[PDB]
């Protein structure tokens, strides 16, 4: 496989109507999960990807296994955990901020959240060209930590997105040094971050700055997500920043991690960072327009179509 | 209880999609009315409420007084009349102007009409720290209109919204002498108003010159309600002003519902007309985004996050 | 025209499923009417049939004719009356009795109860064959009742359905006056009655001997409706049963018009009792098994095919 | 109050349709959990009736909270506990045995399960007349289970349903000793079981052998819940027996509650053992035709018509 | 008839939500086929219409036709041909391209494409005082084209859209060639197009010279669309301007045919161009905010409250 | 692979309630086609199934791939064809017979029909445990037909249900000899068939008799659907019964592709016909509770559990 990404999916619950969860009547299930939405990314953009993570022996479990097949995930590496269950959230919409999404986790001690160096083989990782996690996974227990400390340790190459969720850590300062930890210790070819986490990260703001620092902790390529102001990928001395496009926001809940797996599967297949950024950008205009995560994360070639014919 | 509203809540039923009502197959069900909605919004900012009321001894009547008590509205004194039904309106959303909404009533004679005097207990009223009702209360009877005056005359403070329904009444000018004798007779706290009620009574659209007038009348604090232009407080020789926020609209209706409750309460407990009229905005913002009127309008901190947080 | 029928369109609102209409949040709009579900059976049956009525300047109203002239029937005796509203009603499905119908009528004062006989034109009427109304329409005001009266003493011939609903009339006496005093004037070509209407207006229940009452008032055809246990039609000392067929219940309402238009227009064009018998079950059992009164309603073929092979 | 319940409130969220869960687009949200369930029959029946549980300080405990005021429960002792979630659970319902329902559980750890004796005031539980709990809240946590123990050392009178969900034991044997234990240490003046449970408790089928064996153990009234074939209820030397009605099923959950909250409530008010269980099983039979658990279960006047006019 | 239309109306299946047809999961049906479109709007601005056609004998057949007729449309020439079935197709909304549909037809060899000069008597189009088609009906079948042709030489007066879609043609050149061909045969009274199929017609999309050019070739008034840019209309060398309006695209579908329906019947009735193409715009938007082609087609009325209220 | 089924999938639109699909305003998608849900049933019960099959080059036809590739399908020989469409059809239930459906096919011509001889490999298909088909294959075109006998000739093993459906043939005689001329050609391991398919076939009804003549034209095992009445399976003199559930219907279509394939794949896997059969008509019954034709299907153990647990 070019790609394996560690995680734990998850099944999504999104209110059919903005407004808080007690007023909401109907929810449309989904399947979703940081980096399993980031696979769809880099399996329509034509690499193949396998998703090293459990699921619970439940129906959720299921579903997450069946959708991924469908859409062309390497599935070997998913393994059912009759000891836990498949770990759920609902997406609160547009309140009390219209267009913005509220995540409510019900996930803890979750089959995905036993993820664990048992499950790292040696031989699969190195037959790979990238390991890609996030700092979700790196939060969700300890042994999903160590589970990713030792597929970085395997990896001939790593991404990493810091998606710092503070839900789900004890404290900003316990994200902080188990992030800086991994990049400490390991090169990051694409690192995907934002002004909030980096604020955390580095106590900066300017990506320029962001950058310099970066590099200094062993990363090749930034990119740099600023949302409704448009995203930004520095490589060596290149700079490349594309501005967001106006849409109809139905729930952006994952349209990063269509942004970062458009970006990192075509960085992989030798397209630059501004082509790369183009691409990560169409993908996260569309996915944002509906419910779902990833449904409508392009193609390549419909990525080339938006690009030449939306404005 | 800190504020009494006078009134006549219905079940509203909204179209699943925009158009003609000829072509609509499918209606959502919403508890509403314009004094309730004001309730609701009252009791979201942490006051006391109870709504003065009848409902029909009917399914829609038992609906409205649990959805009140469901939402913290102190239901003593919704009374329930065999006598009549429970008052109910469609909503034809978008035609033939879109984004605005239009009502059809099937209230003649209803429950909620037969408000009366002898509702109005003189210590109950006296007890209380503000009466609010609505130009809609005055349209709806005889009764109705002298339920108010006589809570007015016994009101430590006074609160009216000029609601000028044209469809409620015989003729606008019955409209316009009804109101203004009000306006004559009472100091009014807070007044809520728009351009097109106040060129009705006064014959002047200038925000300026309305609270000159106004002024005159009795009228300490005046909210004056531009809609996608924004809104307006005065009260002294002090103008706050805030502009409207674009957000997808599905139904407006009672959005100046949650603006005045949201500013009469909060004005109410000693904030600023600053600070009332930013809560009101982005009551009256959240509100318009669903089909249904006052679930979305939010608590004081719900509001502060809001203003905080939405660009 | 073939059949002239007078009465009250109107428009129903069903809930999705069971229960009190205070925990109903969708309703599915449907055109309905007593008079008119009948026209529909008519004209499927391939007569031509005009509804005599009228309905508010409104959308409803609207919805009401464009329905009507899409399904076959003569509007143009369908009167716009600018000076009210067009009637509905609500449905409360199976609470507290499962698998039946409880109607919640807003239609005190309807563009529809304002029927008179000067909507009556005696050229018109004489030219049909047939004109049918039923003791809904007698109930709705004097003046609809007065209409039926004028209606029937220009008849070539005349169909009646006692459909006595009590909440509809200020006591069961004055049903029982005014539909025997129809009897007492007019010869009724085929009257359609249950054991319920039978019991008030003969103080019997037996089918034969309501046939035997029945005949001595100056009915000729006699369509005596038992729901579950089937129907029988007698006619010059000859009865014919048709047993019920047993089919999930969604909505009864309006099954008995099925019935009664499928039932007489067989009859007008030369079908013995046997066969408008056995047509008629076949349409009452299509319409019950979904919340519409009329969309199922079969044509004189598709009759056919339901009785050669539903078992 | 009249009654007090402990227990766990849950959120409920059914599958629009049948089916395995992965193959399930849409789920609808209902408020439910046994004793919240039970307390709504015995307001219905015109007691007061109050919960003592626990919610998350979240949507879903809010949700729970406002319906149960809406209801007429009495939520002062319903407990938001900021430091857990407020539980929830999933329907399968239909798959693979057709009518049935299975429940997918997501409570572990939840803020209901943290219910405890620091809960349970020794003055305002000896000043009702009667406390109820079930198995389920024995299950949940050994802290539930001591709150119970305290509540039914203070308690004039007691019921308890077995409620046995292997799901929520670690052994049946566990469920065996613990409710054994309460059945030993406490007179019960209603026992609500069902034959799975008794083989469990008892090791006997037999009713009359199982009211022989609970008296024994201190039961006054035995309900015992038959379902398709019914139920019988045993005081002293009364047994009584009522068959089941034939109804559409939607969803079974919760229609046990439904009955044991109305019989419960009867008998409470002097209602003999016949009255309570026709009651009883109305309730259940209403309830079962809808997705829901406790929107449909009867007054006492809405049983009694359900009883003299539904067969 | 004031006003004939040749073409194939059609069903449309419309997704709820953006995104590719294969994670659609509902489909809401619609009446549509541009012509049909046309001849709503003609007939809501107070002219008779009649729509020469044909249709399966089928159920989508039957639904064309009742349709057709409830809006008052003629529907005398409206054929059933039972040698085929009615067409259809399918809207992909928002996918690759944001706010943009794309059309899935099924539609090869359908009832609607066997229309033929055999469907067109000379006395009927020659009692009519204007005789409409577009270029979807040229590009159907050559019986269609040739149906065309034969109407536009009988006629009184015409108006063509040239609505080209490429996927309806074997190439752009046999577009061209044969829209080209009619526009040298004909005087045409109004030409409704835009940018694209100008400049595969003309190599022109400047709207002056398009003017310019299509006056050369016998057009007398043309109406060009400009999308979100508005519209401009000509006639005898003076142009009227009318801007778009920005409201949410729900879907475009059909927003031209209500333009043009609403334009040419109003110019036909001696309404200026100004008028009839603030009309056009009127009616054009409102379409766009809904999934349905002609439901929100405005009456004159309806579209000159929108001119007069709408900002 | 253990089982190849040649065949043609389709995407199914079922109407969201009953009726003629002209009062339909919403459909629901599934992917189904006869052997398609065949292969469903096959990897329901645990052996490796491909389908043989074409389909289009659009989302019908990756929707097709997709959902069968999730429930475990080898897509390997489901061809893209550009030079056609996916085939699709729509289900009308309940008219004009109650708990019955029709199908209205849009699939003339498809890429499904041009299945042909040079799909099937020689060395594939022998190398397979048995090949599957029907007379809906057999019918959709003649190259289809010949991939059939084709594959035949090369199996180790066949089976076969007959499917007649007379829309899809020229004649019944022609169904007759196309059918018959294979069953005389070839052993059949398994023939799976229905009374009035052998009425055309072999002029009988009698099950007895059926097998009888199958029996001497080399059919192995007959299993002789009845519906609502049950099935019948026979082998050698061993003849197995088991009566039909009562279930609520939604859509019966598909159910005997359940059966057949739950059938012919334990059969294959050492089960006796008894097993067999009861499985199959717990797959059978599953089904038809919902809208769609194959997520109901069990598996092995799910059945089990059924057939241990329902009564």
């Amino acid at each position: 496989v070019d790609v394996i990404a560690l995680g734990e999916p998850l099944i999504q619950f999104n209110s059919f109507n903005p407004g808080p969860l007690r007023f909401v009547n109907y929810f449309e299930k989904h399947v979703a999960g940081s980096e399993l939405n980031f696979c769809i990314a880099v399996v329509r953009n034509h690499l193949s990807c396998s998703l090293i993570a459990r699921v619970g022996n439940d129906e959720f479990g299921k579903n997450i296994i069946e959708y991924s097949r469908a859409q062309g995930i390497d599935t070997s590496h998913i393994k059912v955990d009759n000891e836990s269950f498949t770990g759920i959230y609902f997406i609160q919409r547009g309140y009390p901020i219209p267009m913005k999404s509220e995540l409510v986790y019900y996930r803890k001690g979750s089959a995905g959240s036993r993820l664990s160096p048992e499950d790292i083989n040696e031989n699969y990782v190195r037959n790979s060209r990238l390991v890609h996690s996030t700092g979700i996974t790196l939060a969700i227990s300890d042994n999903a930590k160590e589970a990713v400390i030792k597929a970085f340790e395997l990896a001939k190459s790593r991404s990493l997105d810091t998606n710092i969720r503070p839900k789900l850590w004890s404290s900003l300062e316990k994200a902080k040094e188990t992030i800086l930890s991994i990049l400490k210790k390991y090169d990051i070819e694409v690192l995907i971050t934002d002004p909030d986490d980096t604020k955390i990260l580095l106590d900066v703001t300017d990506p320029d700055e962001a950058y310099r620092k970066y590099k200094e902790l062993g990363v090749k390529v930034l990119l740099y997500k600023l949302g409704s102001k448009g995203a930004i990928a520095y490589k060596d001395n290149v700079k490349a920043f594309k501005d967001a496009y106006k849409v109809p926001v139905e729930d952006p809940t994952g349209a990063g991690d269509a942004m970062a797996g458009t970006f990192v599967s075509l960085y992989l297949q030798g397209k630059d960072i501004e082509y790369s950024l183009a691409h990560g950008i169409a993908a996260s205009t569309l996915v944002i327009t509906v419910r779902g995560d990833n449904e409508l994360t392009p193609t390549l070639e419909d990525a080339e179509r938006f690009l030449n014919e939306f404005k």
